[PDB]
Parts: C-alpha cells; structure tokens; sequence
C-alpha cells in the first residue's frame, strides 16, 4: 500500500 516496487 506504499508504491509495488514492496503493503
């Protein structure tokens, strides 16, 4: 949930 270079 942050940005899916990883929730």
């Amino acid at each position: 949930x942050l940005x899916r270079x990883x929730x």
